[PDB]
């Protein structure tokens, strides 16, 4: 019996959602349509190549970081776009369909999950890969040289959905004025999920212990 608008109640009722812009969003984007097994158990469920599809109570809590950052106008990269689950949030978030300001992008290092991501929106939101300004690109974030860093521009959010040795420079460049950067850092024996804001030039955040899959240097 179960079903996604009922997973969503459930993290209410554990707190795990406490606003409704969250609830809404991820409403709009049901978790059977980016990952078969178990589509809703709250806990990683295995896609391909050592990766999850994160928990959603993980793509909740990311979400309510992000969620006023998140806005139309703006510009998002979900750096692991993984299932392309958080990155179709992103994208309902912000209105990229309606919005052309608006400006979404997932970065994946893995090609299969490039294309597993890029068949889940087919079947799901077929509409937003008819557009310009919501893209899934097959990269890793290590290998963004100076011109491609230029041409990316600043972002009001950016979602890291994978565990990082320590805070890649380039995310830090990437982020613009006021914006909200959630990355998981290991910091000695935990992984611990930061918060970065700018306010002129950066003000480090941290939130709590989390355990995500490895943000890969190569
Ligand atoms: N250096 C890197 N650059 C871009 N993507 C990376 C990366 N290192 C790991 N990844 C990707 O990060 C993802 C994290 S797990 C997937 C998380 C995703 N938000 C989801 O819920 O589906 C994996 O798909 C992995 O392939």
């Amino acid at each position: 019996e179960n079903n996604h608008k009922s997973l969503l109640e459930n993290l209410k009722r554990r707190g795990i959602i406490d606003d409704d812009d969250v609830y809404n969003t991820m409403l709009q984007v049901d978790r059977g349509k980016y990952i078969k097994e178990i589509p809703y158990i709250d806990t990683p469920v295995y896609i391909s190549h050592g990766v999850t599809i994160s928990a959603p109570h993980m793509h909740a809590l990311s979400l309510k970081r992000l969620i006023n950052v998140l806005k139309p106008g703006s510009r998002a990269i979900d750096v692991g776009s993984g299932s392309g689950y958080l990155t179709v949030c992103m994208a309902i978030k912000m209105n990229v369909l309606e919005n052309k300001n608006s400006y979404v992008i997932g970065l994946e290092r893995v090609k299969d999950l490039v294309n597993f991501s890029l068949e889940n929106i087919k079947r799901d939101k077929p509409e937003l890969l008819k557009i310009d300004n919501f893209k899934i690109i097959h990269k890793n974030i290590y290998q963004v040289n100076e011109e491609e860093k230029k041409e990316l521009g600043l972002f009001d959010a950016i979602h890291v959905g994978a565990s990082a040795s320590e805070l890649p420079e380039i995310l830090v460049d990437l982020l613009a004025e006021n914006g909200k950067l959630i990355i998981p850092i290991e910091e000695d024996y935990t992984q611990v999920l930061y918060e970065i804001t700018k306010k002129n030039g950066i003000i480090k955040d941290r939130l709590f212990d989390v355990c995500f899959v490895s943000l890969k240097k190569n």
